[PDB]
């Protein structure tokens, strides 16, 4: 068990539809091909139960033991959400075109700061989904608590 407020330093490995798309793995990163020179690899330090990570990780964490590794399965909803309908908004082309911008489906665009991908362009309406890129998708993580700071 970790006591919620607890500093942790965590590594984990995170999957979607059986392919990595996160690690705090430099070497496992360049091996799977999602290493990014801009990331800083290497664990991360959160404090335990306080939302700095997905919330069904965050969970396991308060239950685990210090150097303890396990794999979690988290539907959307402790993941990157569920995938909202409010967050999928209708938008006039008008508004793009005004602005310079050609809507292309397929397309993400970033309305005040907040990120959009835009599902469909008919007769002038434009749907931009504004979820999570991951909202609505089972996720699968390896977890390990390399120590505990306290």
């Amino acid at each position: 068990m970790v006591e919620k407020g607890k500093m942790v330093k965590i590594s984990y490995d995170g999957y979607v539809d059986g392919k990595l798309f996160d690690t705090t793995n430099e070497e496992l990163a360049k091996k799977e091909g999602i290493y990014n020179p801009a990331m800083i690899y290497g664990p991360v330090a959160i404090f335990a139960g306080e939302g700095q990570v997905l919330p069904g990780l965050d969970e396991a964490i308060l239950e685990m033991d210090v150097g303890e590794e396990r794999e979690v399965v988290l539907p959307p909803e402790k993941a990157f959400g569920k995938r909202d309908p409010s967050k999928i908004k209708l938008i006039p082309l008008s508004e793009f075109t005004k602005r310079g911008i050609k809507p292309i489906k397929g397309l993400t665009i970033t309305i005040d700061g907040i990120p959009g991908k835009i599902v469909s362009i008919n007769s002038g309406r434009v749907l931009v989904d504004f979820n999570h890129e991951l909202a609505g998708k089972e996720v699968k993580y390896r977890i390990k608590i390399e120590e505990v700071v306290d």
